[PDB]
């Protein structure tokens, strides 16, 4: 049975457990044994939770960042349903009390015993909250529909929980010996090496002597480092680059100077290098797995007669504010000097003092740590800054986690994408961030869900394969049952991959109607109807995908031939009618990041009472150039709409009218006013979002409209300007905002205010976006590579300016944009 489990883990994580053992590695071993234990205790904890507390685990509430409404409730047993009328402001418990009164009357005869399930979803209503606070009740009120809920008893819930059971001395210079390598090339070759503490050099770099493109090379040279060994910080990182010259780069690799048990390393190392685009401080500190084909350096870390990094016991044993909002030589001096008054009166400047501290001088690192050890916890925002590569020290990292522990689950969800990426900065396997993520993942199944996918989706990347593999396994030991649920998912995605391949081939040889029929036949095979049915959506674990409707499934005619999969549910009704899109062929990371930065914008806007009626749909990378996009039903593309086809509703005299007639056809009588508002709100948000993020190549094929009038965007793969993108005002949107009239500054200038509010609210959180993008630098996203990309955001949010200045600046861009509208 322990056999079955292991084999299923291997299947799930896309890597065989045997591959960990074969490495005969203490580090991996300990990571595997310690994290297994950690995750197991979390699961025991889980089995004894109160039923409400379990709900909090399995189905965490989906809350929003007087008036009555109509609701259908029903109990599990019969399909007899009642329909109530209650205030939006009523607690879920108040509604439960109704239901039972209805049952007790019909039946001829305890509200706290229940929770309300949303029909056909993994979603639940409970809590001390007004119905309207619940994302679902909130939604229902917009798209018009009646809320639909089932009364679930606590013993029914407990039954579900039941089923889911399982040192200072050394003063001489530091220096390696460079023995030899065994590479391949084309002219002379040299090595460079530097001692790094994160971004900055701990001393000048030092080079090899020029040797011809010979070998299989050999140097047997000591390379002396212009620094004392007793100075090296805990996280001393040593980095090599090898390139050709008569400048031409070939490979790099790095190692930690201390092992994972604080012991300094000696003596000889073999080093499997990674190929080039010289010094790459930020690359992984673990060798290239393609050991056969990788160029390999041997070096010799000498043995100065075991030494450990002194324990913390020993560590403890051992004009002004004007600048403080890029600082000079004297300016740093004043800081490091006032260093106590910083702990005392400026804790939020912790980081600035860290980037002044003498990392290459042991003494100063001692006093700095002494201060940190009783530094007060900081706010999340500052913590997110602390997690950046500029702060390699593990006592700093440990503090960052400490201050982050207070993140809420929804916050943590909001930033999960960046925290996973920052794993890629870690020097060793057991690290505070991993145990944190895994702990929070094992305490919230939604978080557990997305960590897994974030991890799974990078398994095809050699540089993270082992780290991510080890984590997924640990998690699985933590949640046997969830692992099964995820297999069910990977199994669907494996079929789609094959069905998508068939479609790619087929479409090159025959007409689209014929391929569609042949996709249907393929889908109707048993193995497929079973694999693609009765799963949880990887886009949203709370969305149940029951029966695939073969007849509605299709594919889109664009390049990678994305698959369009419709689903339905008798049990969820119309909101059981959902679709997903399977895309294989493209990189989804870029879109995912863009879509998360928009959802965050929506969130910050909503926190200041501004709802721009956004459409934050799902986008989830699942694997190598693979993942899913959520279908937004009842949409079409501007370009579609603008085809101006006859024998249908929207028949226009002038092309500029087509969009409006369409909205008209979808929104008769009074409903037309709201469509236009919904269109103006979402327009202002998308115009602002595309502007701030440097997103260009917007055109009528990548903009969509919902029947509600809501505008939104698809297919982003270009941002932070990577072609200074002008702000954009499309005449035909303008035409809709202005309700069809040639002039309408009353409507047009409301629209402007929307943009300006949205613009200035985001400015107030500029720092949140910069910290988030800074962590995303760990991703290797071609368009998020360096400073100029970050600068792009600095320039778009005018963060250094006064809110007067920035707004007026923004006002020219905008005006400049209108004048571009014909």
């Amino acid at each position: 049975v322990k056999k079955l489990i292991n084999s299923q883990i291997s299947l799930l994580i896309g890597k065989g457990l045997h591959e960990f053992d074969s490495l005969r590695d203490p580090e991996v071993n300990d990571f595997r044994t310690k994290m297994r234990q950690f995750c197991e205790e979390a699961a025991a904890h889980r089995q004894q939770l109160g039923w409400v507390e379990w709900l909090q685990y399995s189905f965490p509430l989906q809350l929003e960042p007087n008036r009555a409404l109509l609701v259908n409730v029903k109990f599990e047993g019969s399909e007899e349903s009642f329909t109530f009328q209650v205030s939006t402001k009523d607690m879920p418990l108040a509604l439960m009390a109704c239901a039972l009164r209805k049952k007790a009357t019909v039946f001829r005869q305890q509200p706290e015993e229940y929770a309300l399930q949303v029909n056909g979803r993994h979603e639940y209503l409970y809590g001390n909250y007004p119905l309207c606070h619940f994302q679902y009740i909130c939604s229902c009120l917009h798209s018009g529909l009646t809320p639909h809920l089932t009364m679930v008893h606590s013993s029914s819930i407990l039954a579900m929980r039941d089923e889911q059971s399982n040192l200072w001395s050394l003063e001489q210079p530091f220096s390696i010996e460079l023995i030899e390598g065994r590479k391949v090339n084309a002219m002379k070759l040299v090595v460079q090496a530097g001692l790094f503490h994160g971004n900055e050099m701990l001393c000048k770099t030092v080079s090899s002597s020029e040797v011809n493109v010979c070998s299989e090379p050999v140097w047997k040279q000591r390379l002396e480092f212009d620094i004392s060994v007793c100075d090296l910080p805990r996280m001393a990182r040593l980095c090599f680059a090898l390139y050709a010259v008569v400048d031409c780069p070939i490979a790099w690799a790095n190692l930690m100077l201390f092992d994972y048990k604080d012991q300094l390393k000696t003596g000889e190392r073999c080093l499997y290098m990674w190929p080039s685009v010289l010094l790459n401080p930020a690359g992984t500190v673990r060798g290239n797995p393609n050991t056969e084909s990788a160029a390999a350096l041997v070096i010799y870390l000498p043995e100065v007669a075991p030494v450990y990094f002194p324990a913390l016991e020993k560590i403890l044993e051992l004009l002004r504010e004007i600048l403080e909002r890029e600082l000079y030589e004297h300016e740093k001096d004043l800081v490091w000097k006032m260093r106590h008054e910083v702990q005392e009166h400026f804790p939020e400047a912790l980081a600035r003092l860290l980037l002044v501290t003498k990392w290459n001088k042991h003494e100063d690192v001692a006093q700095m740590l002494y201060l940190l050890c009783s530094w007060p916890e900081l706010p999340v925002l500052s913590a997110l800054e602390l997690l950046d590569f500029s702060f390699p020290d593990c006592y700093v990292g440990s503090f960052a986690i400490k201050s982050l522990r207070k993140l809420t689950d929804d916050e943590l969800f909001q930033y999960l994408l960046q925290l996973v990426q920052v794993l890629k900065y870690e020097s060793y396997l057991d690290c505070e961030l991993t145990k944190f993520l895994l702990g929070r993942a094992l305490a919230n199944r939604k978080i557990g869900h997305f960590l897994f996918w974030h991890l799974r989706s990078e398994m095809h990347v050699p540089s993270v394969a082992l780290r991510f593999g080890l984590i997924m396994e640990a998690y699985c030991r933590g949640s046997t049952h969830h692992m099964k649920v995820l297999m069910k998912q990977g199994e669907a995605l494996s079929k789609l991959k094959a069905l998508n391949d068939f479609v790619k081939v087929s479409s090159q040889k025959t007409t689209k109607p014929q391929t569609k029929e042949m996709m249907h036949m393929c889908m109707r095979q048993e193995t497929y109807m079973e694999a693609l049915s009765h799963l949880q959506s990887p886009l949203d674990p709370s969305t149940l995908l029951e029966e695939v409707c073969v007849e509605q499934c299709t594919f889109m005619d664009s390049k990678m031939k994305p698959l369009w999969i419709m689903y339905s549910s008798e049990e969820a009704g119309s909101a059981g009618n959902v679709g997903i899109i399977f895309k294989n062929g493209d990189d989804l990371r870029q879109d995912m990041l863009t879509l998360q930065m928009i959802q965050l914008m929506d969130v910050l806007w909503k926190q200041e009472g501004l709802d721009l009626r956004m459409t934050p749909y799902g986008c989830l990378p699942t694997g190598d150039r693979t993942g899913l996009i959520e279908v937004v039903l009842h949409s079409d593309t501007i370009a579609n709409i603008q085809l101006n086809k006859s024998n249908m509703a929207a028949t226009a005299a002038f092309n500029k009218d087509a969009l409006l007639n369409w909205l008209k056809s979808k929104n008769p009588g009074e409903a037309l006013d709201r469509a236009i508002e919904e269109f103006t709100l979402s327009c202002a948000g998308y115009c602002v979002a595309t502007y701030v993020l440097g997103i260009g190549d917007r055109h009528s094929d990548n903009i969509m409209i919902r029947e509600s009038g809501q505008l939104f965007h698809i297919d982003f793969g270009h941002f932070l300007g990577n072609f200074r993108v002008p702000f954009i005002l499309t005449y035909d949107f303008v035409h809709v905002i202005q309700q069809g009239k040639t002039n309408n500054s009353e409507k047009f200038e409301r629209f402007r205010g929307y943009c300006e509010r949205a613009y200035t609210i985001l400015r107030r959180h500029g720092l949140l976006f910069l910290h988030l993008f800074a962590l995303m630098r760990a991703a290797g996203l071609p368009e998020l590579s360096c400073s100029k990309d970050i600068q792009y955001l600095k320039d778009s949010l005018a963060l250094g300016k006064t809110e007067e200045e920035a707004l007026k600046h923004f006002r020219v861009k905008f005006n400049e944009a209108l004048r571009e509208s014909w």
